[PDB]
């Protein structure tokens, strides 16, 4: 049971025959087909529609007679990659970043050494690609000032290896990160509900396109003797502070944010639950 030739997709092997074969990533043994498709009692043929650059052993069957000892493990040749990755996405991040994410490539459809990407993306409505190559963390982060932010991007990714490139997924739509709140809640203001609930309230921020979607806002408040806090959806104006020890002052406190983080605290005022 030896192999001869070798090339990226067949193997050659010298022993009714059958073909087995067994690899990194396949599940034990499995069939293979050959040329020729079938083989008569022959005695060589062509493996054929294998994996480039894959680790292979092969054994051979006679029938529902008792399989060969497994051939020397070897490795085909390599050629260019020839799938694409799945699931481009991306958005979020710090301030002048633009964030780009895709799910891995596995390894036995890499087809060679040097695997890698390359994330193609440029400003929606602009002509000229900016394309680089990065693994295995699949997410790229582009960082520049000019950067506008929560801007739509086109962005591609495409793969290559040593032997050369591969396909491009699809061309999506990514926004870049937003910009932070800049400013706070005015007109911030609490009362004691009960012995053990404060609720707070305030008034709606002015938003801007650049800062995406407010997330929510973030009520801090803590008191004096013996801190916390609590988030709240971007609708609700408002929050009840509960589980609170009877009276006692608390102090709070409230900010916005986005994906891109918080905006300045409101004022800090003050209510005493009752008892």
């Amino acid at each position: 049971v030896k192999v001869d030739e070798i090339t990226d997709t067949t193997a050659q092997l010298s022993w009714s025959y059958a073909v087995q074969a067994r690899t990194p990533f396949s599940v034990g043994w499995q069939s293979v087909r050959t040329v020729p498709e079938v083989i008569d009692g022959t005695h060589t043929a062509t493996v054929v529609e294998l994996n480039p650059w894959v680790e292979y052993e092969f054994r051979i069957v006679a029938s529902g007679g008792e399989p060969s000892l497994p051939s020397e493990k070897v490795r085909t040749e390599e050629a260019a990659p020839e799938i694409a990755p799945s699931e481009v996405s991306g958005g979020g991040g710090s301030r002048s970043e633009l964030v780009i994410t895709w799910d891995p490539v596995p390894e036995e459809l890499q087809n060679g050494g040097g695997f890698g990407y390359v994330v193609a993306f440029r400003p929606l409505g602009v002509t000229t690609w900016i394309q680089t190559v990065v693994p295995d963390n699949p997410r790229y982060v582009f960082r520049n000032e000019s950067i506008v932010p929560f801007s739509p991007y086109e962005v591609k990714v495409g793969v290559y290896n040593n032997k050369g490139e591969g396909p491009f997924s699809p061309v999506t739509t990514v926004f870049s990160a937003e910009e932070e709140p800049t400013v706070a809640p005015s007109h911030i203001s609490a009362h004691s509900l009960s012995s053990s609930e404060i609720e707070v309230s305030w008034n709606t921020i002015p938003w801007k396109l650049s800062n995406g979607h407010l997330l929510g806002y973030e009520v801090r408040y803590w008191n004096n003797g013996g801190s916390r806090k609590v988030k709240v959806a971007g609708n609700q104006t408002s929050a009840v502070l509960r589980g609170l020890k009877s009276n006692l002052a608390y102090y709070t406190a409230v900010r916005a944010y986005n994906s891109a983080g918080a905006g300045p605290f409101s004022a800090t005022v003050n209510a005493t639950t009752k008892k």
